[PDB]
Protein backbone atom coordinates (compact mmCIF):
# COMPACT_ATOMS: atom_id res chain seq x y z
CA UNK A 1 0.00 0.00 0.00
CA UNK A 2 1.08 3.72 -0.79
CA UNK A 3 -0.37 7.32 -0.39
CA UNK A 4 -2.16 6.90 -3.38
CA UNK A 5 -3.91 3.66 -2.83
CA UNK A 6 -4.48 4.76 0.58
CA UNK A 7 -5.79 8.02 -0.36
CA UNK A 8 -7.42 6.96 -3.07
CA UNK A 9 -9.47 4.54 -0.64
CA UNK A 10 -10.53 7.34 1.77
CA UNK A 11 -11.48 9.65 -1.16
CA UNK A 12 -12.88 7.91 -3.72
CA UNK A 13 -13.28 8.91 -7.50
CA UNK A 14 -15.98 11.35 -9.20
CA UNK A 15 -15.63 13.10 -13.02
CA UNK A 16 -18.30 15.16 -11.99
CA UNK A 17 -18.35 17.86 -9.30
CA UNK A 18 -19.95 16.65 -6.43
CA UNK A 19 -20.71 17.64 -2.59
CA UNK A 20 -17.93 16.71 0.18
CA UNK A 21 -19.26 15.60 3.66
CA UNK A 22 -19.01 18.96 4.79
CA UNK A 23 -21.08 19.97 1.79
CA UNK A 24 -18.27 21.85 0.03
CA UNK A 25 -17.73 21.88 -3.95
CA UNK A 26 -14.96 18.74 -4.76
CA UNK A 27 -14.06 16.84 -7.95
CA UNK A 28 -11.53 13.90 -8.99
CA UNK A 29 -9.82 11.98 -5.76
CA UNK A 30 -10.69 14.80 -2.87
CA UNK A 31 -10.07 18.12 -4.78
CA UNK A 32 -11.78 20.63 -3.08
CA UNK A 33 -13.04 23.47 -5.63
CA UNK A 34 -14.51 26.19 -3.15
CA UNK A 35 -16.18 26.67 -0.12
CA UNK A 36 -18.54 28.88 -1.92
CA UNK A 37 -22.01 27.90 -1.64
CA UNK A 38 -21.93 28.83 -5.58
CA UNK A 39 -21.75 26.17 -8.52
CA UNK A 40 -21.11 28.73 -10.59
CA UNK A 41 -17.71 29.86 -8.31
CA UNK A 42 -17.12 25.91 -8.22
CA UNK A 43 -17.24 25.85 -11.93
CA UNK A 44 -14.86 28.54 -12.53
CA UNK A 45 -12.32 26.90 -10.31
CA UNK A 46 -12.90 23.64 -11.62
CA UNK A 47 -11.46 25.75 -15.27
CA UNK A 48 -8.72 27.38 -13.91
CA UNK A 49 -7.63 24.03 -12.51
CA UNK A 50 -7.53 22.04 -15.38
CA UNK A 51 -7.12 24.91 -18.00
CA UNK A 52 -10.24 24.23 -20.21
CA UNK A 53 -14.03 24.65 -20.34
CA UNK A 54 -15.11 21.26 -18.39
CA UNK A 55 -18.45 22.67 -17.51
CA UNK A 56 -18.41 20.39 -14.49
CA UNK A 57 -16.91 17.21 -15.63
CA UNK A 58 -13.37 15.95 -15.98
CA UNK A 59 -11.46 13.11 -17.22
CA UNK A 60 -9.72 10.19 -15.17
CA UNK A 61 -5.88 11.37 -16.76
CA UNK A 62 -7.30 15.10 -15.27
CA UNK A 63 -8.41 13.53 -12.14
CA UNK A 64 -5.17 11.75 -11.75
CA UNK A 65 -3.07 15.04 -12.70
CA UNK A 66 -4.87 17.04 -9.68
CA UNK A 67 -4.44 14.18 -6.77
CA UNK A 68 -0.43 13.83 -8.31
CA UNK A 69 -0.13 17.89 -7.53
CA UNK A 70 -2.26 17.39 -4.22
CA UNK A 71 -0.14 15.12 -3.32
CA UNK A 72 2.53 16.96 -3.92
CA UNK A 73 1.25 19.88 -2.02
CA UNK A 74 0.32 18.19 1.53
CA UNK A 75 3.79 16.57 1.40
CA UNK A 76 5.62 20.01 0.51
CA UNK A 77 3.24 21.66 2.85
CA UNK A 78 4.28 19.54 6.04
CA UNK A 79 7.98 19.52 5.39
CA UNK A 80 7.45 23.70 5.34
CA UNK A 81 5.10 23.67 8.43
CA UNK A 82 7.79 24.15 11.73
CA UNK A 83 4.89 21.73 13.92
CA UNK A 84 4.60 19.05 10.84
CA UNK A 85 7.81 18.57 10.04
CA UNK A 86 9.30 17.10 13.28
CA UNK A 87 6.73 14.82 13.41
CA UNK A 88 6.85 13.86 10.13
CA UNK A 89 10.67 13.15 10.31
CA UNK A 90 10.54 10.77 13.32
CA UNK A 91 7.90 8.33 11.99
CA UNK A 92 8.15 5.18 9.90
CA UNK A 93 7.09 5.48 6.23
CA UNK A 94 3.72 3.46 7.29
CA UNK A 95 2.66 6.24 9.83
CA UNK A 96 3.86 9.06 7.55
CA UNK A 97 1.33 8.46 5.45
CA UNK A 98 -1.54 8.76 7.70
CA UNK A 99 -0.44 12.16 8.83
CA UNK A 100 -0.32 12.92 4.92
CA UNK A 101 -3.47 12.05 4.44
CA UNK A 102 -4.71 13.85 7.64
CA UNK A 103 -3.33 17.04 5.83
CA UNK A 104 -4.77 16.25 3.01
CA UNK A 105 -7.99 16.24 4.62
CA UNK A 106 -8.00 18.77 6.86
CA UNK A 107 -5.31 20.99 5.84
CA UNK A 108 -1.92 21.64 7.66
CA UNK A 109 -3.41 24.67 9.51
CA UNK A 110 -6.55 21.89 10.97
CA UNK A 111 -3.57 19.23 11.70
CA UNK A 112 -0.71 21.66 13.39
CA UNK A 113 -4.02 22.12 15.94
CA UNK A 114 -3.97 19.12 17.46
CA UNK A 115 -0.92 19.54 19.22
CA UNK A 116 -1.47 16.56 22.14
CA UNK A 117 -1.59 14.06 19.76
CA UNK A 118 1.57 15.47 17.96
CA UNK A 119 3.44 15.41 20.59
CA UNK A 120 2.27 11.70 21.44
CA UNK A 121 3.42 10.58 18.20
CA UNK A 122 6.18 12.17 18.28
CA UNK A 123 6.98 10.38 21.72
CA UNK A 124 6.22 6.99 20.01
CA UNK A 125 3.15 6.67 22.73
CA UNK A 126 0.88 5.09 20.29
CA UNK A 127 -1.75 3.99 22.23
CA UNK A 128 -1.92 7.45 23.97
CA UNK A 129 -2.06 8.95 20.56
CA UNK A 130 -4.70 6.76 19.44
CA UNK A 131 -7.14 7.78 22.08
CA UNK A 132 -6.25 11.34 21.93
CA UNK A 133 -6.87 11.34 18.11
CA UNK A 134 -10.41 10.20 18.92
CA UNK A 135 -11.53 12.83 21.05
CA UNK A 136 -12.18 15.57 18.15
CA UNK A 137 -14.89 16.55 15.55
CA UNK A 138 -12.74 14.67 13.41
CA UNK A 139 -13.28 11.48 14.59
CA UNK A 140 -17.27 12.16 15.09
CA UNK A 141 -17.90 13.76 11.81
CA UNK A 142 -16.25 10.85 9.46
CA UNK A 143 -15.59 7.90 12.13
CA UNK A 144 -14.49 4.88 9.46
CA UNK A 145 -12.30 7.11 8.02
CA UNK A 146 -10.59 8.38 11.22
CA UNK A 147 -10.62 4.64 12.64
CA UNK A 148 -8.52 3.98 9.23
CA UNK A 149 -6.40 6.49 9.79
CA UNK A 150 -5.82 6.16 13.72
CA UNK A 151 -5.39 2.43 13.51
CA UNK A 152 -2.65 3.31 10.94
CA UNK A 153 -1.25 5.23 13.53
CA UNK A 154 -1.40 2.70 16.26
CA UNK A 155 0.07 -0.31 14.69
CA UNK A 156 2.02 0.97 11.90
CA UNK A 157 0.08 -1.21 9.83
CA UNK A 158 -1.86 -1.39 6.59
CA UNK A 159 -3.80 -3.45 8.46
CA UNK A 160 -6.96 -0.96 8.30
CA UNK A 161 -6.91 -0.75 4.44
CA UNK A 162 -5.87 -4.18 4.22
CA UNK A 163 -9.02 -6.30 2.38
CA UNK A 164 -11.12 -3.53 1.31
CL1 LIG B 1 -15.93 16.20 19.36
CL1 LIG C 1 -16.23 8.15 7.53
K1 LIG D 1 9.04 10.09 7.80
Amino acid sequence: MNIFEMLRIDEGLRLKIYKDTEGYYTIGIGHLLTKSPSLNAAKSELDKAIGRNCNGVITKDEAEKLFNQDVDAAVRGILRNAKLKPVYDSLDAVRSCALINMVFQMGETGVAGFTNSLRMLQQKRWDEAAVNLAKSRWYNQTPNRAKRVITTFRTGTWDAYKNL
